[PDB]
């Protein structure tokens, strides 16, 4: 019914819906058009986040090291990036939570010019295993969703296996580790996606993206009682209105509950 659930969503709202939901080992518990690549918009900032911390835990690079920048960063959607505008900086670390919790994109970018660009959060995905995602252009053009480019792209068990590796993988310290968690559970632009349907005793944490041309995303992990998942969502609905579109990520929450839960 989990296939079903999910096909007579995609029939009625004139949609594509790719899940996956991994084990914390990344073993496969539940996907539909799980291997189908769809634009990552801004669900790559989590794995973004987590290249920075894996810096960070290596020395390489330092939290609370100043970025300066100036109005030339602000991009669209860079609510953070623009208030700290005239102190002149966001250390490493204030950019990278603006870029998880409020999907900051001059943020995004401001980091991506630290790392040495979408080059260098391809090799990451690379190096923890993902040979599937790829970052190829920085914001906001990275979201340009245009059909059938595979530019900017992931899979959603390629995703879930990525935030496993984060979370439960060992890809970063326990300390790391720990930090990520809470800004995904933090997130503030998650609020009418993916938790929205799911049981309110569960942790969940996770990171959004929309893209043009009807893209709906969340990636992310829960914890049903003492089962921990990782868990990634894409949609492509051109057709629906931006809240129905944060609606239907809402109910394969629930669809991904009525799973669970059985």
């Amino acid at each position: 019914t989990f296939k079903t659930d999910l096909e007579k969503l995609e029939r009625e709202k004139a949609a594509q819906i790719g899940v996956a939901i991994v084990d914390p080992q990344g073993e496969i518990v539940a996907g539909h058009r799980m291997a189908q690549r769809f634009a990552m918009c801004s669900t790559f900032k989590f794995p973004l986040a987590a290249l920075v911390f894996e810096r960070i835990d290596s020395g390489t690079e330092r939290g609370d090291r100043k970025l300066s920048y100036g109005p030339d960063m602000i991009v669209e959607w860079s609510p953070a990036t623009e208030r700290f505008l005239a102190s002149g900086h966001m250390t490493v670390l204030e950019a990278a939570q603006a870029a998880v919790q409020l999907s900051d994109n001059g943020a995004t970018n401001l980091l991506l010019r630290e790392i040495g660009g979408p080059a260098a959060m391809t090799q990451y995905f690379r190096k923890i295993g993902d040979s599937v995602s790829r970052l190829d252009r920085k914001e906001p053009e990275m979201g340009d969703n245009t059909p059938g480019d595979l530019r900017d792209t992931t899979t959603p068990i390629a995703m879930a296996r990525t935030v496993a590796k984060v979370l439960y993988g060992g890809a970063l310290t326990s300390t790391s580790t720990h930090t990520i968690e809470r800004w995904l559970i933090g997130n503030q632009t998650g609020d009418a996606t993916l938790r929205a349907g799911f049981p309110k005793d569960w942790v969940v944490g996770e990171k959004t993206g929309t893209c043009a041309n009807g893209g709906r995303n969340d990636i992310g992990f829960f914890k049903a009682q003492e089962r921990d998942y990782a868990v990634a969502v894409y949609t492509t609905a051109p057709k629906l209105s931006a809240v129905e579109r944060d609606e239907l990520v809402a109910s394969v929450g629930q669809v991904i509950t009525q799973l669970i839960l059985s």
